[PDB]
C-alpha cells in the first residue's frame, strides 16, 4: 500500500526510463508498462516499495542492471520484475527454475590446484549473507545498523582458533588505523553514485565494520554492501584450504546469527545478481603463454563459466560467473576443474 508520494515519484520514474529510448538497463529492458502498474502500488510489511528496488536505475540510467533488493520481502511481492532480470543476468536460471538447497558438499575434495605455487599468485572464495530479520540497505534505520554491528561484533570477536582476530568499526576510526588497513586491502568506504542513489550509505559509518584474523586469511566486511561479506583468502592456489576455512567461518558464524534465505532464490543479499550461492571465487594467476593465445583461454574460460580479468604480464583475475541453479560445490567444484585445466593447458604449451 505505497502511499501517494511514492506512487507519484514512480510514474515520474517510468516517465523517465520511458523517455531514455537508449538506456541499455536491466531495468528499462524488463519493467514494462504492466509490470508496472502491477507493482506500483505495493509495499512490504516493512515499508519496502517498488522506489526502493528501482530508484537506482531511475537516477543513473546508464546502469547495467539497476535494480536493487531494499528487504527479503521485496524479492517476493515484486518478483514479476526480479525474476525476468535474475534470468537475463544469469541465463538459464528460468523464472520457474528453483536453486538448490545450500550444499557446501565433500569440502576435502578441494585440493591445491598448484602446489608448486608456479601459477597462482592467491586464491580468494567469498560469499555474502544478509541477517533474518533485518531490512537491507536502502530500508535499514540508524538505530538497526548499530544493534546489527553490536550483535556482528560480538559474533566474529568470540571466533576461535584459526579465526581468531580483530574487529574495527569504521565509526571512529582513526587516519592511523585506515592507513593500516589500506596496506592490506581490507578497508572499504563509501560506494559510488550507484550505490548511493540505492540509499545504501545511508547514516554512514554507523554500524560499518571490519574485521580479519591474526593470519589475514580471512576478512569479514560488515554492512558495506550486505550484512555480512565473508572471505576467505591466502597466497598460492590452495583453494582447498580456502574454502574449508571459509566453510568453518560461515557455520561457526550462523550458530549466533540466522541468515535470510529463499526457497526459490537461495541466500538473499542486497544484489539481485548475487544471489544463490553468492559465492565468488577466485584467483590471481599467471598464463603468460595462455596469454599469447586469448581465444584458446577465452574457448576453456566459458565452458567452466569463468570470468577472466587483466588486473606486470599475462596476470590474470579468474572467477566464476555462476550463483544460481548450482550448489556451492558445483561452483567451486567448477572453478576448481577451470583453474586446474588452465593450468594443464599453460604447462604443455
Ligand atoms: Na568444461
Amino acid at each position: 500500500a505505497a502511499d501517494a508520494a511514492t506512487i507519484a515519484k514512480l510514474e515520474e520514474g517510468f516517465k523517465k526510463l520511458e523517455a531514455a529510448t537508449d538506456c541499455k538497463s536491466l531495468l528499462k529492458k524488463y519493467l514494462s508498462k504492466s509490470i508496472f502498474d502491477s507493482l506500483k502500488a505495493k509495499k512490504t510489511s516493512l515499508g519496502a516499495t517498488l522506489l526502493d528496488v528501482i530508484q537506482s536505475g531511475v537516477e543513473n540510467l546508464d546502469s547495467g542492471v539497476g535494480i536493487y533488493a531494499p528487504d527479503a520481502e521485496a524479492y517476493s511481492l515484486f518478483a514479476p520484475l526480479f525474476d525476468p532480470i535474475i534470468e537475463d543476468y544469469h541465463k538459464g536460471f528460468k523464472q520457474t527454475d528453483k536453486h538448490p538447497n545450500k550444499d557446501f558438499g565433500d569440502v576435502n575434495q578441494f585440493v591445491n590446484v598448484d602446489p608448486d605455487g608456479k601459477f597462482v599468485i592467491s586464491t580468494r572464495v567469498r560469499c555474502g549473507r544478509s541477517l533474518e530479520g533485518y531490512p537491507f540497505n536502502p530500508c535499514l534505520t540508524e538505530a538497526q545498523y548499530k544493534e546489527m554491528e553490536e550483535k556482528v561484533s560480538s559474533t566474529l570477536s568470540g571466533l576461535e582458533g584459526e579465526l581468531k582476530g580483530t574487529y574495527y568499526p569504521l565509526a571512529g576510526m582513526t587516519k592511523e588505523v585506515q592507513q593500516k588497513l589500506i596496506d592490506d586491502h581490507f578497508l572499504f568506504k563509501e560506494g559510488d553514485r550507484f550505490l548511493q542513489a540505492a540509499n545504501a550509505c545511508r547514516y554512514w559509518p554507523v554500524g560499518r565494520g571490519i574485521y580479519h584474523n591474526d593470519n589475514k586469511t580471512f576478512l569479514v566486511w560488515c554492512d558495506e554492501e550486505d550484512h555480512l561479506r565473508i572471505i576467505s583468502m591466502q597466497m598460492g592456489g590452495d583453494l582447498g584450504q580456502v574454502y574449508r576455512r571459509l566453510v568453518s567461518a560461515v557455520n561457526d558464524i550462523e550458530k549466533r546469527v540466522p541468515f535470510s534465505h529463499h526457497d526459490r532464490l537461495g541466500f538473499l543479499t542486497f544484489c539481485p545478481t548475487n544471489l544463490g550461492t553468492t559465492i565468488r571465487a577466485s584467483v590471481h594467476i599467471k598464463l603468460p603463454k595462455l596469454a599469447a593465445n586469448r581465444e584458446k583461454l577465452e574457448e576453456v574460460a566459458a565452458r567452466y563459466s569463468l570470468q577472466v580479468r587483466g588486473t606486470a604480464g599475462g596476470v590474470y583475475d579468474i572467477s566464476n560467473k555462476r550463483r544460481m541453479g548450482l550448489t556451492e560445490f558445483q561452483a567451486v567444484k567448477e572453478m576448481q576443474d577451470g583453474i586446474l585445466e588452465l593450468i594443464k593447458i599453460e604447462k604443455e604449451m
